[PDB]
């Protein structure tokens, strides 16, 4: 009945678009008896010009003991030219790591009243629905060893490491089963198999926690194969399971291939914990304070928080039948906005949604 | 006047296409005074049938004592359940190691005639035009160390290692300016230097080599980007650079990306030796000797011969300008056609082309 929440603003469009989605959060909960406490915290570049570091221990600690996290976006020019573990985005690794969400889940739709904006052709854009279960706390970019070193002559080598241990590819998969099981039920998991060991232990673990979950459609598929697959006939997926770098190139293909990038929400799953839930789309920081964000993709990942978060499924889907006729009812900003349709400015976008909710 | 060609049929679909473009290469070759002295040598499930081993030294020593290599295709169900090194798939990872061809270039290309065949709208489709640099020998398919061990625990660890030295860079990066030299004088090095230190010294050799070919357009992009540039403006690129198995997911989604697999040809390069050209379609044994092939990617691959193997251009340009003649007079393969085009099996197109030739 009562949830804790973590509010992370971030920067840029962060702070306008979570203000939405707190509000949008707090009607669609309040007509399922559900109520919320919010607290915002500093992350990121807002961090760095209060704290000094791109995630305070206060931050990490208020997210822990809350129930879910909703963040905004990260990111500025102001701190760009800043050492590396002093970049906004070191904030988001670290409380990704710090929450223990290995766990992204990335879902790309194309919704009916977007369909044109696909580069794909209508019939072969219009249905496409699928989730991306990617890993998010290990594999090459987390991997040891890692360098630049000068071998025996004057030469530079670099190089860097895939590794993933059983644990790690089973927490994963047993996330994408149950995540398929509140999908459609199949379950595609991508990897290199044919020529890297580290992906022949991934797909020896996958197969192996298929017996746990019969109920589940189980295939394999190679990368470069699944990279052609997404351009051919992305309908073909629900649910896709596969290692962090593949995962972010695949999903990053995914999401264009929908579309509209201001429209697409993300989910950070832990073993126990709460989740981090946050647009995918970047802090725009050349529209910032100009009320012209899509604040979809935030309200989305707030109904990503209600379902995938906290379990409270009825929330979840008066939020995402809200946008619905939001669209329905022609309104879009400019990063969604095609002739025939009502331009409208992030705030009013917020205020059709809130209206469908208490409809 | 004269070279010397060996011509490695292969498996599947690979003798009946490669017997085709030895013809298309004879006329071509012919009109611009060029002759050639061709030798067929086993690879694949045929050496394995005939040698015993996937890859025979023999056609080791003809290919390097040749001007150029044309390859048919590669496997069949019969050798599948063979060990490793004794899959048909080996001989073609070997004969690559041999001839030292470090470039793999891999043009993806719509043409006018077969622009529907894309799952991307026309106006995106029509005129891409661009060419994956490869890098074909090392990177983390080919890096050490590299198993599953297990380790503390009892539990299995996977691990791979991507590692590139200044030299392997060097060289495959040099061969990218040379080919945009070759076609727009655009060049795009794909990366993950955010991330990964092995991108970072790519990175860092590429942009060093940018003064040395001062005439060419460098640019960086970081790899899920590209993958995603794919999708939303595939026309933007000329030529794109990146290791091995960034450019084997990238070139897979180029490929699909022009609708007609069965069309694409390639060129592998080295610094000094015979190139080694074959189309990227597979051995399709299940339509083998059923004369329905599509030659034409064969073909093409026998003008990159010409043009990236022997620098004969005006040869090469005759099959390129014999296809499309082919094509403008409405004859399609199985794989290509199109409603009010006529379909014709392998031959027949062959004939076609042979026929545009000689005019
Ligand atoms: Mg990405
Ligand atoms: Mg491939």
């Amino acid at each position: 009945k009562r949830y804790t929440i973590t509010l992370l603003p971030g920067d840029g469009i962060g702070p306008e678009v979570v203000s939405i989605a707190k509000n949008v959060l707090q009607q669609a909960g309040s007509l399922e008896g559900v109520e919320f406490n919010f607290r915002e915290m500093p992350i990121g570049g807002a961090a760095l010009d209060l704290v000094g570091v791109p995630l305070p221990e206060e931050t990490i600690s208020a997210a822990k003991e809350s129930d879910a996290v909703l963040l905004g976006a990260i990111g500025g020019y102001k701190w760009d030219n800043n050492e590396k573990h002093l970049r906004p985005e070191k904030g988001l690794l670290q409380i990704r790591a710090a929450l223990k969400v290995f766990a992204n889940l990335r879902p790309a739709t194309v919704l009916p009243q977007l369909v044109d904006a696909s580069t794909l052709k209508r019939e072969v854009a219009e249905g496409v629905d699928l989730m991306v279960v990617r890993e998010l706390t290990g594999g090459i970019y987390f991997g040891e060893p890692r360098g630049i070193k000068t071998n025996e002559n004057g030469e530079e080598v670099g190089f860097n490491t895939e590794v993933y241990a059983a644990h790690e590819i089973d927490r994963i998969a047993r996330v994408a089963f149950e995540t398929a099981r509140k999908r459609r039920g199949k379950l595609c998991s991508v990897d290199m198999a044919n020529v890297l060991e580290a992906s022949i232990l991934w797909r020896k673990r996958v197969t192996a926690l298929a017996s746990e979950y019969p109920d589940v459609e189980l295939s394999h598929m190679y990368v470069d194969n699944a990279a052609m697959q997404l351009v051919r006939d992305p309908k073909q997926f629900d649910t896709i399971v596969t290692n962090n770098i593949f995962g972010d190139i695949l999903s990053d293909e995914a999401s264009m291939i929908t579309g509209s990038i201001g429209m697409l929400p993300s989910a950070s799953l832990s073993d126990s914990g709460p989740g981090l839930f946050e647009p995918i789309h970047g802090s725009a920081p050349d529209i910032a304070g100009q009320d012209k964000a899509n604040p979809l993709a935030t309200i989305l990942s707030a109904a990503m928080l209600l379902k995938y978060g906290l379990g409270e499924e009825k929330a979840a889907k008066r939020i995402e039948d809200a946008v619905l006729v939001a669209l329905n009812n022609g309104f879009r900003t400019g990063d969604i906005y095609s002739a025939g349709t009502k331009l409208v400015g992030c705030k009013e976008m917020g205020e059709e949604v809130l209206k469908s909710v208490d409809s």
